[PDB]
């Protein structure tokens, strides 16, 4: 736990040193050494750590205990999934034109990085697990379905991403391959106001790789057979988990105080399905339904602030409050369905410490 | 050869079918389906093939046959190589400010895509890539060492895009001091630097972010599809040849930006403007007066048309064509050289009628 944090640099400069042995000058090996452990240190580190502390854990409680090689390989795979999210989030913040990460300024805003370094810092980061994952696993049995569970969550969390981004896009209300001069203006359409295409989104661009992906790999690390029916239990509580993780952080967005997430809300102007909109827009008035459409995804300060005042005004604190209780019963009365002492310790353990 | 071309579809939809499992709403489904159809349909078509064909033959010409499903594999692995030129293309366009591709709009370019949804895309493509080894070669033994050559030949492509992106940026020649992870605001104007201006720097850029992937890659797919064990001492010849065909493609590459005709080509030139390290630039640099040095330094790697024209027109004063002629002869030759000594008959063959149609494609 304490541990984990300590093996952070032996992992990124395994990385470092794959990356050295290239064939290059050596001048040029210097500038490469320097670039890339800023990109690993600034991105990689800063955060909660929940889905690598998560591996860590579901490793512990499936096993009896642990020699240090095995720690060795499981600790890896945590800063795998850590890699992941730091890719993720490079990736976001320049899709949804973020200000501030973790405290500190989005990678691709620096002048000296810029989009076109952050997107192919992106891939980077994405293909430095899988040579992460060879050093330390390719001789264990779990190995090539370890980096299949990494492959299938990546795909899905893309997928998600997508829909996040396009919902409310014109091709969703044929793709114009001649179109390159008009801009579409972003609007709500309000057939995709539901939570039903809300959770089509969450369980996609969050559930899988926040969740799925570190218990899995704890598991299949510890040597839970890819048969057991356990695993199809730990994809149901994994998708009731996500959705109450990205609800809760796009109650964050307009309610948390930046400078404890770190980060800027942003889903109001960037034109964002989310949780508080969809709610408002089940309980409020046919006027405020006019209101919001005129109002929401606007990059305008008035604007705004008639969304927020509507989320005040439908009280929409009380209601997450209210969603958040009845959710959390539903997961820990799934988690009880698991029969399995360890994993539904690392679980509840978790819950509490999710925020 | 044509046989390839075929398979296309086969390989899209299995991909496709893959996508339309997940745990979606139907209408959901559908829009998916039509946008990634689009994705794959637009970006993977159009293009000559070259290294997807080369996957074909080295595995035709290593064997003495081969059946209905060993092709089956084969033309997969030669799909995916085409598949991760499409994503590089589409990452690279975005990285080059491209205008056109292939004869047509840049996928980035269009309104319903836009940067937002090229950078997601170029993931996904990546991904799809490794799905479809798993659907058609996870019981191959030769598996895992194929999702290892994609893999590396990917993390060296992109080492060659950071140096071709940032060779002559601020990190590089201050390089003392740090990146400066306060500054969003004063944008670095791009100016070359003279230090770098050199083959040796030239050859490690292009080796990365063409050779590997081009030709070590699709050539490495079909020897171990075919049954060459990972040891052979063969291998290490064929990387040494490919970073030979690679140099000598992309100094091409480099040539075409400034000489080749775009309805030919399929694409816009842009190395002047977008300050890019360039063969052209070299051999201008290592000919030219003094004053025509400073002139360089003062009209390369801006977007304006009179300070590329000067650029240009250096170009033709120090006939950088010729100069171009007489390289490709000598390299061909280094080339035919090498594959002589492989003292394998069949690759011998692929490499050297690779080396004819290079430019030419089929
Ligand atoms: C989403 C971010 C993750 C994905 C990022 C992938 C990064 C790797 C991109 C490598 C592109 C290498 N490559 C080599 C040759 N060119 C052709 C062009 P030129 O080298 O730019 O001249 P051309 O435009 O002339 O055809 C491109
Ligand atoms: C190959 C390079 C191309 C990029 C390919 C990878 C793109 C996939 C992006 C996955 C990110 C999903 N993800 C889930 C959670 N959030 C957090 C933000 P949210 O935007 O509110 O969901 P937040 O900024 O509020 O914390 C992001
Ligand atoms: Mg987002
Ligand atoms: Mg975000
Ligand atoms: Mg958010
Ligand atoms: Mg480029
Ligand atoms: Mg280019
Ligand atoms: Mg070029």
């Amino acid at each position: 736990l304490a541990f984990f944090r300590n093996m952070y640099d032996k992992y990124r400069d395994a990385f470092l040193s794959h990356l050295n042995e290239y064939s290059l000058e050596e001048e040029i090996k210097e500038h490469i050494s320097k670039y890339y452990k800023l990109l690993f240190d600034y991105n990689c580190l800063g955060g909660k750590n929940n889905r690598g502390i998560l591996v860590i854990l579901i490793y512990e409680y499936v096993k009896n205990r642990i020699n240090s090689s095995e720690w060795e390989k499981a600790a890896c795979l945590a800063w795998c999934i850590e890699i992941l999210q730091a890719a993720f989030l490079v990736a976001d913040d320049i899709m949804d034109k973020g200000e501030m990460r973790r405290n500190k300024y989005c990678w691709y805003l620096l002048k000296d990085v810029e989009t076109k370094n952050a997107v192919n810092d992106v891939l980077l980061l994405y293909n430095s697990i899988y040579k992460l994952i060879e050093i330390y696993l390719r001789n264990e049995s779990c190995y090539v379905d370890v980096i299949a569970t990494f492959r299938d969550a990546t795909l899905k969390t893309i997928i998600g991403q997508h829909l996040d981004t396009n919902i409310f896009s014109d091709k969703y209300s044929e793709i114009d391959v001649n179109n390159i001069n008009v801009p579409e203006q972003p609007v709500i359409d309000i057939n995709m106001i539901n939570f039903g295409v809300y959770k089509n989104i969450v369980i996609h661009k969050t559930a899988y790789y926040s969740f799925f992906l570190p218990i899995v790999c704890g598991m299949l690390l510890a040597g839970i057979a890819v048969d057991n029916l356990i695993y199809k239990k730990i994809e149901d509580i994994s998708m009731l988990m996500g959705e109450y993780f990205q609800i809760h952080d796009d109650y964050l967005d307009i309610f948390g105080d930046s400078t404890k997430t770190g980060k800027v809300g942003s889903d109001i102007q960037n034109n964002k399905l989310t949780w508080p909109l969809i709610k408002t827009f089940e309980l409020c008035s046919e006027p405020d339904k006019i209101k919001i459409v005129k109002n929401y995804g606007k990059n305008n300060l008035a604007c705004v602030k008639v969304i927020d005042s509507l989320y005040e005004q439908y009280k929409i604190r009380k209601h997450y409050e209210s969603y958040e209780k009845a959710q959390k019963a539903k997961i820990l009365s799934a988690i009880n369905e698991l029969h399995h002492e360890g994993i539904e310790y690392v679980l509840k353990y978790l819950l509490e410490i999710l925020f």
